[PDB]
């Protein structure tokens, strides 16, 4: 094959109980409002980032697990 991995998503399948820093680090990657960043959360799992760059998939990843979060890479 020969295709190059320059887009992945980062999904939230995990709140953890760290619910306040996820809604925190929802908001801070997108920008919902409160309520669509609940609802979201409170559906997970549910997709956060579609087709970003790997630097800011490890980024939020990073985030998450430093609250104590389970995200996925896709």
């Amino acid at each position: 094959a020969a295709e190059e991995k320059t887009e992945f998503d980062v999904i939230l399948k995990a709140a953890g109980a760290n619910k306040v820093a996820v809604i925190k680090a929802v908001r801070g990657a997108t920008g919902l409002g409160l309520k669509e960043a609940k609802d979201l959360v409170e559906s997970a799992p549910a997709a956060l980032k579609e087709g970003v760059s790997k630097d800011d998939a490890e980024a939020l990843k990073k985030a998450l697990e430093e609250a104590g979060a389970e995200v996925e890479v896709k």
